């Protein structure tokens, strides 16, 4: 899950807090080969805006910060082998690379994780899109947790 | 989840029991717009070959039978509105339509659900592919349950 304050990017061009996200909204997602694409939210696998939860915080070199639960799958780019893989949030470390949306081009491009933090906050939201992936706070991730 | 005896279709052209499925295997899946495509199994969300479980059994007009847990998402085709939607297995009824792989063409084509049964067996397997979907026993389904 992500936090209610975490944001998705609607096809319309607007960021929307996950706590305000609605089934049907077409949010920025990622294809199997790592490309940006818009997909509709079909349901929420978890949505409790009061539930206290522990979150991993991934900071990218570009300034993006993704707050996700320990067991949530996140896309990790292996620069050497040109391999896109999914790793649990808690297993991600500095120097690993994640896909972050580039403002100018709109493309999902790899960025170094420069800091791995933690935080405990209230509210959990886990949206499921048709694609099965979702870009939260500009960082690509799986919908699975 | 599906049963261990349920089968996936490997890109190689061979059916493989889910209980024998391995991470890395490229199984027949479905794209967001309902097309057949091969995707690799990245992990199992559930895999307990001993766990007794209640399953819904969907029979198609073509003879395919998909055994899935009540809370598993399955693709349902709405012929009138040309809409592909996901519905929980237990909410599916006769006359609804699901996507079934055609032998000759290999395409995922809609077929009427001619009978909805039930069964309790041992073993649960829930494979997750990169696409997020998987065709089990020739019937298209989401990986989510």
């Amino acid at each position: 899950c992500f936090t209610p304050e975490s944001t998705a990017l609607l096809e319309s061009g607007v960021r929307k807090p996950l706590g305000e996200l609605s089934i049907g909204d077409r949010v920025l997602s990622m294809t199997a080969n790592g490309q940006a694409v818009y997909s509709e939210v079909i349901l929420f696998m978890d949505r409790n805006l009061e539930q206290m939860q522990n979150f991993v915080q991934l900071h990218t070199d570009g300034g993006a910060v993704l707050t996700v639960t320990p067991a949530h799958l996140v896309s990790v780019w292996q620069p050497e082998s040109q391999k896109l893989t999914f790793v649990f949030a808690d297993r991600i470390e500095e120097k690993n690379q994640v896909l972050v949306r580039d403002v100018e081009t709109g493309e999902l491009r790899p960025q170094r994780v420069v800091k791995v933090g933690s935080v405990r906050s209230k509210g959990v939201v886990a949206p499921l899109t048709r694609e099965g992936t979702i870009v939260v706070n500009s960082v690509a991730a799986s919908c699975y947790a």
